[PDB]
């Protein structure tokens, strides 16, 4: 299922607990940029998928602010769930900085990450 | 933060959105009833000083008691404030798909929000 | 309808030509030192129902003058009318270690009119 | 190091020619499959372990059928023993206005020589 601690291709991990509500709860911890011990993230999950082989559509924000760094910035994920004998979450992200209005086209980097349950 | 309250697009989209204490946003995404689902998300809670936005996100997975689109969007971007207030996104929508389908499951955007 | 000389949101200048073959070609910058190259391609016989003109092109920002080590892909459609439009979304991929590709891909949109 | 034929894991080839002025052209397969490519490259890049940025273009028009569509390309070359483009990519549809907002898919892909 999508509860569980997995890790990107980078080892960042992902501490996530899905609610029968939709709800997505947990932490994040980035292995890569201006980032140190653990974020909150919340997003929302199809609580209830197709049944004919499809993944399950889902998304979370972090923002980059704790108690130790703030980054003025936010990363969405969003993404599926694919079950199997090596279950994965399949995502494209964005990551927006707070700009200047002169700074806003350089704004948002895209990327995708994959999350396992192993750690690179 | 000047965040908490109704935004708007310009396609007949609303939402409505709570910007808490520490750091959470929360509330509805909506057109009637079919048309509202539940948003969650995160924006900076104490921005920088120089002038620059607010960064936030959220998440609608497009499911509610009525439907379900088997999706998700996700918007990322940054509040502006001052005398025109905007929210300026792009967002990601993901639909479940199988693996042979899987190149064609996101589509991208973008998207600004207003208050009137 | 695409040929001719474009300006986006930010006052860039897109000069192109849109050839028989699907070819576009031109420049993308008032200086010199600020012109580019770029070159794509565009549907040729676009749907006849109303829908726009799916094109694209890319721009490697190194010209004789100035080299950032990077390109940028625009990818959009050509809406004709009295008031002619290209609408895009971008990648600008900068080149990056390995350990630092993750931090190498920009996205933004653009709005082109010939005013 | 660009110069040549590139795969995917879906069953797409390319072949390239990377002039020495900057330009890419060939010839791209998805599987009558056949299109042209154009598109950009930074002919000399910097030799202190970063890629090489590039760019493409496929309208997905030939001869024989045409989807009123094309994708960008937009990556590094990474050179070496096991040399890769890295890409994400973005694909335009033709649509009317009513339907503009749903134009764009965006994906990634990983060409290799092999």
């Amino acid at each position: 299922g999508i509860t569980g601690t997995w890790y990107n291709q980078l080892g960042s991990t992902f501490i996530v607990t899905a609610g029968a509500d939709g709800a997505l709860t947990g932490t994040f911890e980035s292995a890569v940029g201006n980032a140190e011990s653990r974020y909150v993230l919340t997003g929302r999950y199809d609580s209830a998928p197709a049944t004919d082989g499809s993944g399950t559509a889902l998304g979370w924000t972090v923002a980059w602010k704790n108690n130790y760094r703030n980054a003025h910035s936010a990363t969405t994920w969003s993404g599926q769930y694919v079950g199997g004998a090596e279950a994965r979450i399949n995502t494209q992200w964005l990551l927006t900085s707070g700009t200047t209005e002169a700074n806003a086209w350089k704004s948002t980097l895209v990327g995708h990450d994959t999350f396992t349950k192993v750690k690179p």
